[PDB]
């Protein structure tokens, strides 16, 4: 099932490198976003609330910021109560690898490392809950 998720290595705002394949065995909620994006701002609180429930079920979020600076991303994270991994796609290489156009776009990656579902546009908390249940191990 699914299609192969392009691997990547990107840094968080503290310079820590995160590699997608290192998250194999967990479900990954891979969300592309920007600080200016209203549909992204609407869903971030929902992601944070649900992350409290799903981390202990083996789901990880990787929120890939599209092109913005460490300070801009730091400020956003603090403003929206972000408790999950955020990485910086500084040169849009990962955006391009995932063929992302509108923001937000989310990829639901199963524990085997395959993309099983794609979602464009903003998501309700109920939708996010369903999506995380879909990819949890196992």
């Amino acid at each position: 099932e699914g299609s192969d998720a392009p691997n990547f290595v990107l840094e968080d705002t503290n310079g820590k490198r995160i590699e997608l394949s290192d998250l194999k065995g967990k479900g990954v909620f891979l969300n592309f976003w920007g600080t200016w994006c209203e549909p992204c701002k609407k869903e971030f609180p929902y992601m944070a609330n649900q992350y409290k429930h799903f981390k202990s079920q083996g789901v990880e979020i990787v929120a890939v910021n599209v092109g913005e600076s460490k300070i801009a991303v730091h400020n956003f994270m603090k403003s929206y109560g972000v408790n999950f991994p955020v990485v910086l796609d500084t040169d849009r290489q990962v955006l391009d690898a995932y063929d992302v156009s509108p923001l937000p776009t989310t990829f639901l990656i199963n524990p085997e490392g395959k993309v099983v579902k794609v979602v464009t546009g903003t998501m309700t908390e109920s939708m996010i809950h369903d999506y995380m249940n879909l990819i949890k191990p196992g």
